[PDB]
């Protein structure tokens, strides 16, 4: 893998509470510089990336009803459609890990359906955070498949809130799961090159990053 | 001060990621049981919170844009609108604490004046989280003085997903700010009720608490 190809697993990130607009802008900076698939952030920062982004092919793309996945399914819609309207190209949503650890799978089913139902029809794609810290390996298993049967695009790892991000083993047990049929981003806790090529080699095809100038250079 | 009337400080608390269905009715049961002022949720758990406490004197109250205050103004809004028609009666969203340390002044205003009234429309009132462990004092003060302008009717301490939460010195410091004006919450970490106490003297009007059986018990 080349810098300039590994850039292109890489949505360049910065989720933290207290990024400036300052901030923003730099991260806005360093993936145009690296030309990263992405620059991903909370909602509030879509028109402001978008305009950073205007004329490259860099994407926006917003996380939604993020980190806790307990917002309700309507209110995440209006979220991510918005999002999508202010500039998002791609929306990150985390499961509802409650309805999951409770067995309620037909609930979870629902809410990632209504994002997928609302993406799709703006024609754009969405991820599906596990928050695999939290789950059970049954229940990361089952998560893929319900994210898989309601039409997500992509499972994800992490949100960086939790006890952990990204492991290896995790990463495998999604990809065997959803097979070629979704993608698979890994996030939270890659600070390395080498972690990031460890991460493509459990399988996967996208990754969630805001060490990644270190990275790439 | 008698545990019932201590009781009457504290929004009963649990906003965990893994919340399940059964935890949210073991919640809303011990805010029944002490009578606590409110039974504070996600707003997924509005509706289900709401059942359950019908017909009793404790509050559903949802926190919105939460925890990171990054969401963008109009989605916190249609959040905020929905809890409340679902039966919400107080609404805790996140300062944009990012635009505040950017020294964006105006654009934190605005974010928390669209809550407010749309809050407000409703006949509910609106606190404020400062997420203080991110704050300078003098960025505390100035959020309080904003939070006033903006309307909001609590100013709060913090949401618990940062580096610390209430501290007795914080709310000290906002009651001198908001003088009587505003409410007080104190939240985050507050785990005996010595340490209860102690946020009421400092000048809380209003509690955040988790761990309120054993602070009652």
């Amino acid at each position: 893998l080349t810098t300039e190809q590994l850039a292109k697993y890489i949505d360049h990130t910065n989720l933290k509470a207290d990024a400036t607009e300052a901030d923003i802008k730099q991260l806005c900076d360093e993936a145009k510089k690296f030309n990263t698939a992405s620059v991903c952030v909370n909602s509030y920062w879509i028109p402001f990336v978008t305009e950073q982004l205007k004329g490259t092919d860099v994407n926006p793309i917003a996380v939604v009803g993020f980190p806790l996945g307990a917002m309700a399914t309507e209110s995440e819609i209006f979220e991510a459609t918005t999002a999508i309207d202010q500039g998002a190209e791609e929306i990150d949503m985390v499961l509802n890990v409650g309805e999951l650890k409770g067995g309620n799978d037909e609930k979870v089913l629902a809410d990632i359906q209504g994002l997928a139902d609302a993406v799709h029809a703006k024609g754009k794609i969405l991820k599906v955070i596990l928050e695999n810290a939290l789950l059970t390996k049954d229940e990361i298993v089952r998560a893929c498949q319900l994210s898989e049967k309601a039409g997500a695009d992509f499972v994800k790892t992490s949100t960086g809130y939790s006890t952990s991000g990204a492991k290896v083993e995790d990463v495998k047990l999604m990809r065997e799961t959803v097979g070629d049929r979704l993608g698979v981003k890994a996030s939270g806790g890659i600070h390395s090159r080498e972690e990031a090529l460890a991460m493509i080699d459990a399988g996967a095809s996208r990754m969630g990053v805001s060490a990644t100038v270190a990275i790439l250079t």
